[PDB]
């Protein structure tokens, strides 16, 4: 058992384990999104690469959370990783919408953990969440929103042309 | 009080102070234009960056004017900076039109000061205005007109597509 | 309208817009302070340069605030920028006193926004304010206080000599 | 005789020759000022060097005027160079006052030639005077005024100390 654990509640420890599962689930979702856009009948490599890099970011998020759990003397517990919500992701517009929904859900979970850690008087936790996750989520969600606006502007008329152009001129 | 002031009328001194306020107002306008195009629901970063760089140019214009006022022994006097004319700027076409209107107004003010300094026999002033402001305004207004023509050509049919393309292929 | 806004109250959004106006007003104040010390009858270039660099810092502060407002999905709204409180700034002592008063007012506004964001449960805001504004204001105000103490020590007897010396040996 | 002279009046030609004599006289004045501050009983080497460099500037001004006179097909005519107005120049304050009086007189002569060339419709002349003389005189006279203000501030009490300090900390 730990000899280091201090000011680290069992409620926070569990919530950290839930958040690890959420980040890993999000990484898996992004893996599926990435490979969908690599299908020969979809073939938007800029979209594939955008989602694959998000898969990596989310996995790294989970790993940072796991290192933090061990730094505080908590115990990592892993659960089943639920398969992604869809097997086919539609258009780049549909996929970007799905991505923002996913990210807002991760953000809301961070906010819920921060609130819990406030109620627990755990400032190391508040700080850790702030500096490596909350600012990153805000920045990511702004980029996604920007992309969604550009996609929408493009696929008002001539949807195929607009999807190609966004991929070619925004995504790489 | 000054020991250096020579051939520098109180009328020119006041007009220089009015022009400083106009350049600063124009810088503020461009700040507002820039951030509007950075909204998640507008999201034209090439447009944001074009206007932000104009904000900087106009501030530098005012600073050069203030240094000149002190070089001649005049006294800088600052007034309220009126907020920009709009809170939302519409399309890139609308914004570019607003920009050219603004720049033509600055130009006309430079021309009016040059006329005043003629009537005052103040060639240092004529020279200073010419070399650091009048040629720059002519060049800037030509670039704006060029941009307006390209935007107009693009948004005749398929306005969203054309706005995206101008941003991507002209503005960066 | 925004597709990204999350946990970002209308009260915080408005307070951020007020703070942008305060930073810009402070930048304008510093512009006026800087050019006053560049008058031929004042002629303290170290003082001019100290205030001009603060003008730049305050403008950058406002720009960071505006980028943050857009990152959260809030809407920038600009108001009239009130001219500075004085047209002539007296001695370097008077000016430094004015500067510290100004900075303490900006600081108090940051503290008031941080309190609001506490009451709103907005940790992204707390973090953003902390890391890019609160530590900077504390450091700046300490430097100003140090300068004020040195000026005061100098202008106890032989005020002209002391003002020259501070400018020459502290300010550059 | 010239085969090139065009739009270059005998009135302008004579005024250019008078201005050459004024620049050379000013160079001579600065030579005398420089060596005075190099006396063992004055011994302000920063002041010596400031005036010696102005002697060089004024000679170069005259040489540019002479090259211009030949470029337009006018004929250089030289007159007696009147010795400087004083043989001893007093304090650094007295000398700086004398310098600004001298420079304002050169400036006024440039302005008078510019007016003449206006009345003569000679824009090459206006341009030449503007770009190589009028802006330089304005900049020089502002630096002199700044220096005068600093000297005055220093020699309010403890005149010897203040003169030493200005020389050491402003002039090199
Ligand atoms: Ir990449
Ligand atoms: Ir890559
Ligand atoms: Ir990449
Ligand atoms: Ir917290
Ligand atoms: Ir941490
Ligand atoms: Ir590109
Ligand atoms: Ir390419
Ligand atoms: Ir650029
Ligand atoms: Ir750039
Ligand atoms: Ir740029
Ligand atoms: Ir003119
Ligand atoms: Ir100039
Ligand atoms: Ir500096
Ligand atoms: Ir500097
Ligand atoms: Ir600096
Ligand atoms: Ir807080
Ligand atoms: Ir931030
Ligand atoms: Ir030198
Ligand atoms: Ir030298
Ligand atoms: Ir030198
Ligand atoms: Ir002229
Ligand atoms: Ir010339
Ligand atoms: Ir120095
Ligand atoms: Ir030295
Ligand atoms: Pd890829
Ligand atoms: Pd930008
Ligand atoms: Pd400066
Ligand atoms: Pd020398």
């Amino acid at each position: 058992s730990s000899q280091i654990r201090q000011n680290y509640s069992t409620e926070v420890e569990a919530a950290v384990n839930r958040l690890v599962n959420l980040y890993l689930r999000a990484s898996y979702t992004y893996l599926s999104l990435g490979f969908y856009f690599d299908r020969d009948d979809v073939a938007l490599e800029g979209v594939c690469h955008f989602f694959r890099e998000l898969a990596e970011e989310k996995r790294e998020g989970a790993e940072r959370l796991l290192k933090m759990q061990n730094q505080r003397g908590g115990r990592a517990l892993f659960q089943d990783l639920q398969k992604p919500s869809q097997d086919e992701w539609g258009t780049t517009l549909d996929a970007m919408k799905a991505a923002i929904v996913l990210e807002k859900s991760l953000n809301q979970a961070l906010l819920d953990l921060h609130a819990l850690g406030s109620a627990q008087a755990d400032p190391h936790l508040c700080d850790f969440l702030e500096s490596h996750f909350l600012d990153e989520e805000v920045k990511l969600i702004k980029k996604m929103g920007d992309h969604l606006t550009n996609i929408q502007r493009l696929v008002g008329s001539q949807a195929g042309l607009g999807e190609y152009l966004f991929e070619r001129l925004t995504l790489k």
